[PDB]
C-alpha cells in the first residue's frame, strides 16, 4: 500500500537520566502510545536560568508514533515526568519505509 | 533561494556501528545522500510480538534530496539486515542557503 | 500551539568545545530557548572524491522558526568550517508550556 504523509510523527522528549526514560519508554509502548522509542544517552542540555548558563546532563528520546496520538502521548508524558515542564516535540514525517510505517500505525492503533 | 522541503532528513536505525557505516558509506558513494551522521550507543524499545523489547543499536541521519528519498529508501533496505528497517524521512523547511545547495549538487 | 511557530534546528561542529561555545552564546543572545548537544557523531560524506569519516558533534536546537535565519547568520558567523551545516524542521505538536516557554526565552 501506501502512506499518508504526515500521519507519522517522531517526538522528542529529554529526560533528566537513563533510569527515567527507559521507565518512560517502557510505559509508553506497552501502553501503545509509542510503537518505537530509541534512547540517547550521555547528552549536554544548554540553556538560560536565573540569568545564568545551565549545562545539565540529559538523555534524548525519539518517539515514533502515530501523529494522531501524539497528544495524548505528550498528555501521559506530562503526568509521569518528574520536571514541571517536560520538552516534548513532534516533527511529521513525510516519507520513509512504507511497511514500517504501517508497522507504526498497527501496533499503535 | 532554498525551496522549502526539497531537502529532507532520513533517520535510519541499524544493528551495530559496522552495518551503519557500510551503508552510510555507500549511500554516499553511490550519491543517494550528500552526508550521513550516525550516533553511537542508542538503546531501542519496541513491541514485538506483543512483547516489549530492548536492543542496542546505531542511529543514522542521513541528509539527501527529498526526491531521492524513494531510491535511498529502497537501497536501505537492499542491504540492511533488518527484515523490515526503520526509514523515516522529515522535510528541512530553514537552514543555511550554501549547505542546503550543497546537499543538492553531490547529489 | 500554532504549528510550525518552532523548529529544530540541527547543526554539527568539529568538537565539544566549539559546540558549547555556539550554544552558550546563541542562548546568551536569546537566539533559542535550549541546546541539547550530542557527543561522539561519526559524519560520513564526500569531498574532492573521496569518502570523509570525521568524529564531530550534533546540536539540536529548540528557538521560533522566525528566528532561524537570524540563528543561521550567526551561527555562520562564529562557525570553524567554511560552509556550516544548518538544517531546520517545523515542530508541529508538543507540550504546549514547554513550546510557549520557547517564544517567550527568544
Amino acid at each position: 500500500s501506501g502512506y499518508v504523509p504526515g500521519s507519522v510523527s517522531a517526538a522528542f522528549v529529554t529526560c533528566p537520566n537513563e533510569k527515567v526514560a527507559k521507565e518512560i519508554a517502557r510505559a509508553v509502548v506497552e501502553k501503545r502510545l509509542a510503537a518505537c522509542v530509541n534512547l540517547i544517552p550521555q547528552i549536554t542540555s544548554i540553556y538560560e536560568w536565573k540569568g545564568k548558563i545551565e549545562e545539565d546532563s540529559e538523555v534524548l528520546m525519539m518517539i515514533k508514533t502515530q501523529s494522531s496520538l501524539v497528544p495524548a502521548l505528550t498528555d501521559f508524558v506530562r503526568s509521569v515526568h518528574p520536571y514541571e515542564v517536560a520538552e516534548v516535540i513532534a516533527l511529521p514525517v513525510e516519507q520513509g519505509n512504507f511497511p514500517y510505517l504501517q508497522w507504526v500505525r498497527q501496533v499503535t492503533e
